[PDB]
């Protein structure tokens, strides 16, 4: 549609404004990078391209997802970058580890970081312990965890696949190498992190002789083992990376894993179906009175002769007529075929509301809520309720009578033969075009209550259910009061259809009735109160009077009986109950070490203030221009971009970038690699005072940084950042982001009034028309929620409104460019742009905000945070303004060591592009069956 496309093309020139800006204020040189560390993508083929490349991917990716399918293409792939499809990419390492990266982040849809922050490195070694042969090992790094378990599964199946695609022979460990395993997995398990599944020693054997690459990697915790100096191990410490690949990937996740094997065919992982399958082998009652025993055997100030939900009403595939949203996991359509609320107002009066127009006129004087309405629950689906006598389920009695009684053959919800609708009509004195408008939608096409009437007399069949009225919400002593009241007081008008005698109005003293009056509002009865009087007109005399035999017989009270069962007892007329079934800190500003000098809060300013100097591991650079050395990217001398200082950790050399680039980041005259940081002495007074200098806020409260470094670099923000987020009152996670910790729930239409958002501003933001397709002009119109749009909290939106001045701040005092949000309260965030991203995912998805709700958990639509991720049980979501994350995450900050709930955003998403139950169904709840039963049921009614 080409209002879809309108929708991701004004997305796109919002978020390339966004891209323009932080790429203006990356050039300057004061951050990790130059550029922007966070690439853009359309679709999966995009974010694997954008992630990983080769350059050119993303457009083979879609010609062979569309041929073959996610998981085939994701091999179809490998071969391709092998045969030199994508260049000559070098050695026969280069060309593995990219075929590993990019069949990884295919088969992950580029949703988690494996196939960046998981895998280190992909080498090419030797068995020399055993026959020399070639072989591929996967360094695997601590923040592998971060992508979960499938995951890390996969990357094995993919290093086999590449492996065996390259020639190379299979991992040929010795007997010092498996033990190593298990000891590393014991040692790892015991006292660094509890493993999701801990594995037997005898398992990490098996494991261990049967994975045909080696599960490898560097050291992640400083923790000796005693199966040291083993051939191939570069390591006497623990690599945490692999041990977790091993039992929480490949034996936790081998039951996913072996589906995997088996839609793409690789050979040689029997040992792995075999452990699966191991894994695995070791005085008389009324009816309605019983079947509401049975039922209930199998708040505080709620009112307990109201029956608290919406009318349950089963859908063949949640459903809520739009009169229920205005006067009132799981996501709600508006439905205008099924009944809304039933209401009482002010004045006394009772009223069914079933459309939208009513709802509005009624809104002002309603006084109580006696009924929700109803709500559409498909049977896909375990105790199941008894089925509500619905139209659904009359039309379907009415079509078998009509073919017991008469041999006429009609069906229902559908066009039905000519000469069938005319015979039928003949029978039951009716016009067919009338006739063939209630086969075709009986949800819509009722008769009038003396045909409905005239149709059970000729039939056999129960009171339609329009007309049938909540006869069990009511104890049947109250039907005997009622009856009296009625019987002595009542002034009925009677009128006769084909000889039924029914009433037509009743009328009677609110005084005479008394108590009675709740009575009719219980049963749903709509009536009005004028001038001392309760009357009820016509359709609604009929459905009193008709169950009680127009008062021709005396209903009386019985034990052990539900009132349905009394009527039905003494009636011509029957029932069915129609109302059986009801349901329903944080501790830092800036990414700085401080060590012990800001005493216990890591207060950088308390640190300068005090004339404090710390020790800490962070990164140097070095001028090429004068020779100035600090923790500052650009010169504080001469402005220009500053050198990485790399540090031997034994005799202490600095060899700048380019330098320890030419000794491949190992010491020239010590076989140990370089660190880019090491322990220095900081002077927090020169470097505080100078930063307050630059972005000219000297009036901050305090300043909290960190102790110490996470990441690999230990290369700090500037601390001009945090004296914009402190002046703020904002907070930086690890990655040098701000977000929003929130809860969302999915939606799929809303209404402007409940969003606080007027008209004029949806119609700016594009929304035309409401669900009806009607031009929208009310704020009590109900909307269709866009792909990408979202409501947040009125939390979400008061922090946020922060995040929008630090980085128009940020923007003006450290880039020297202009003001982008210009915000002062939260609605001026409408329209503007942020990032979702969900836990264990680095691909974040470009959201627009579009309003504001009261409550704690914002809005979302289906597709922005799936039912799947939901289901990898994190309904929780981090949210970013799209600008703060542009300019302020680097790769650079990213942890080294520890992999943990919360990744980051490596990608971000910019689009997101997308009868009848038969007679047996009904009949079957009310011999109170479960779905796998009543499914066996469906399935043998439909041959
Ligand atoms: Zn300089
Ligand atoms: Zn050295």
């Amino acid at each position: 549609p080409k209002e879809m496309e309108e929708y991701f093309e004004m997305l796109q020139r919002e978020i390339d404004k966004a891209y323009e800006i932080a790429k203006k204020a990356r050039a300057q040189g004061k951050d990790p990078s130059l550029d922007v560390e966070i690439p853009q993508a359309t679709d999966m083929a995009g974010r694997v391209e954008s992630l990983v490349g080769p350059p050119g991917v993303a457009k083979r990716i879609r010609e062979l997802v569309k041929e073959y399918g996610k998981e085939i293409a994701a091999l179809k792939i490998v071969d391709e970058i092998i045969e030199g499809k994508f260049g000559d990419l070098g050695s026969r390492e280069k060309y593995a580890e990219q075929a590993v990266r990019t069949a990884l982040a295919i088969l992950t849809e580029g949703i988690v970081s494996a196939p960046i922050e998981g895998i280190a490195n992909v080498k090419i070694k030797r068995n020399t312990w055993a026959d020399n042969s070639e072989y591929l090992a996967l360094y695997y790094a601590g923040p592998i965890r971060s992508s979960g378990g499938t995951a890390q599964a996969l990357s094995v199946l993919v290093g086999d696949y590449v492996r065996r695609k390259l020639g190379l022979d299979r991992f040929k460990p010795s007997e010092k190498h498996i033990e190593r395993m298990v000891e590393e997995v014991d040692l790892y398990h015991r006292a660094v992190t509890r493993l999701q599944y801990h594995p037997s020693p005898e398992e990490v054997r098996l494991a261990m002789r049967n994975i045909p690459i080696e599960i490898t990697g560097e050291a992640t915790d400083d923790v000796e083992v005693s199966h040291r100096d083993v051939p191939g191990v570069e390591t006497n410490q623990l690599r945490g990376g692999a041990i977790l690949v091993l039992a929480e990937g490949v034996l936790q996740k081998a039951k996913k894993l072996v589906k995997y094997i088996d839609k793409m065919g690789i050979e040689g992982w029997e040992w792995l179906k075999e452990f699966v399958e191991a894994k695995e082998k070791g005085v008389d009652m009324g009816f309605y009175y019983s079947l509401y025993q049975k039922f209930k055997e199998e708040p505080l100030f709620s009112d307990p002769s109201k029956p608290g939900g919406f009318r349950l009403r089963y859908g063949r595939s949640w459903g809520i007529n739009p009169a229920t949203m205005i006067l009132v996991g799981a996501v709600v359509t508006p439905v205008t075929t099924i009944e809304g609320p039933i209401v009482k107002l002010k004045d006394g009066s009772v009223l069914r509301v079933d459309d939208y127009n009513l709802a509005l006129k009624v809104r002002e004087d309603v006084e109580e809520i006696l009924y929700l309405g109803d709500a559409v629950i498909a049977f896909g689906d375990q105790t199941l309720l008894p089925a509500n006598y619905c139209e659904e389920w009359w039309i379907l009695e009415f079509v078998k009578a009509l073919k017991e009684i008469y041999e006429v053959h009609l069906e229902p919800f559908t066009e039905n033969e000519e000469e069938s609708i005319e015979e039928a009509s003949d029978y039951l004195e009716i016009d067919p075009e009338f006739l063939k408008e209630m086969l075709r939608d009986p949800l819509r096409v009722k008769p009038p209550v003396e045909l409905a009437i005239h149709f059970s007399e000729v039939l056999g069949i129960p009171l339609h259910p329009y007309y049938t009225l909540y006869w069990n919400s009511v104890e049947p002593k109250d039907v005997e009061k009622l009856w009296r009241l009625l019987k002595n007081y009542a002034e009925i008008e009677w009128s006769n259809f084909r000889g039924i005698k029914f009433a037509k109005k009743i009328v009677i003293s609110q005084e005479k009735l008394g108590d009675s009056k709740r009575t009719l509002e219980l049963l749903g009865l709509p009536h009005t109160v004028r001038d001392g009087n309760v009357i009820v007109d016509y359709p609604w005399a009929a459905a009193l009077l008709t169950p009680l035999g127009n008062l021709n017989w005396e209903f009386m009270a019985k034990p052990l009986y539900a009132t349905i069962d009394i009527i039905n007892e003494n009636n011509e007329i029957k029932l069915r109950d129609r109302g059986i079934s009801w349901i329903g800190k944080p501790p830092v500003q800036v990414l700085f070490p401080i060590g012990l000098a800001g005493g216990s809060s890591r207060d950088i300013k308390k640190a300068a203030e005090e004339g404090k100097v710390a020790e800490v591991e962070i990164a140097f650079f070095k001028c090429p221009k004068c020779g100035h050395v600090g923790p500052e990217h650009l010169c504080p001398n001469c402005g220009t971009r500053k050198e990485l200082l790399w540090v031997c950790p034994r005799c202490n050399a600095e060899y700048p970038e380019s330098q320890a680039e030419g000794y491949n980041y190992t010491c020239p005259k010590c076989n140990v690699k370089l660190r880019p940081y090491a322990k220095r002495k900081i002077r927090p007074s020169e470097l505080l005072n100078r930063a307050m200098e630059n972005v000219k806020v000297y009036g901050v409260d305090k300043l909290k940084g960190v102790m110490g470094m996470t990441s690999g670099w230990k290369m700090p923000e500037p601390l001009e950042k945090g004296l914009l987020r402190a002046k703020n009152d904002v907070y930086v996670f690890k990655d040098g982001t701000i977000r929003f910790d929130a809860t969302d729930a999915p939606i799929t239409h809303f209404r402007p009034r409940e969003i606080g958002v007027s008209v004029e501003k949806l119609r700016e933001l594009g929304y035309t028309h409401d669900f009806e397709g009607k031009p929208l002009v009310s704020e009590d119109q109900i909307v269709e929620l866009k792909p990408q749009d979202i409501i947040l909290s009125k939390e979400a939106g008061r922090y946020l409104l922060k995040v929008a001045k630090f980085v128009d701040d940020l923007l003006e005092k450290f880039y020297g460019l202009p003001r982008f949000y210009n915000a002062e309260k939260m609605e001026d965030l409408i329209g503007h742009l942020v990032i979702g991203l969900a836990p264990h995912t680095s691909a974040g998805i470009v959201g627009r905000i579009i309003g504001f709700v009261d409550a704690l958990v914002g809005y979302a639509h289906p597709y922005f945070h799936a039912a799947k991720r939901r289901n990898c049980d994190g309904d929780e979501d981090a949210v970013m303004l799209l600008l703060d994350a542009l300019l302020n995450f680097s790769r650079y900050y990213l942890p080294e060591k520890r992999g943990g709930k919360m990744d980051a955003p490596l990608v971000i998403t910019t689009r997101l592009d997308p009868r009848y139950y038969p007679l047996e169904f009904y009949e079957a709840t009310y011999e109170l069956k479960s779905p796998k039963e009543l499914v066996g049921v469906i399935e043998r009614v439909e041959d």
